[PDB]
C-alpha cells in the first residue's frame, strides 16, 4: 500500500513525501535522496523525539498518513 507523509527541515521547508508501511527507514531516506539530493548517509530522520532506527519499517513506528518527519542533516 502506499500512503503520503511529510519531511520537515530546520528550514521550515516542509515536503510531501510517498512511502509505504513496509518501508525500511533506509528505503525513506532513499526516497528522501531522489527528491531533495540528500544522501542516506546524510540524514537522519526524527519522529516523536525519536531517532528512527535503520531497520525498522514505518509501521512499526505507527507513522500514519500525513505525519510530518523531521528530518536532521548528519
Amino acid at each position: 500500500g502506499s500512503m503520503q507523509i511529510f519531511v520537515k527541515f530546520r528550514t521550515g521547508k516542509t515536503y510531501t513525501l510517498e512511502v509505504e508501511p513496509s518501508d525500511t527507514i533506509e528505503n525513506v531516506k532513499a526516497k528522501i535522496q531522489d527528491k531533495l539530493g540528500i544522501p542516506p548517509d546524510q540524514q537522519w530522520l526524527i519522529f516523536a523525539g525519536k531517532r528512527l532506527e535503520d531497520g525498522r519499517t514505518l509501521s512499526d513506528y505507527n507513522i500514519q498518513k500525513e505525519s510530518t518527519l523531521r528530518g536532521v542533516r548528519r
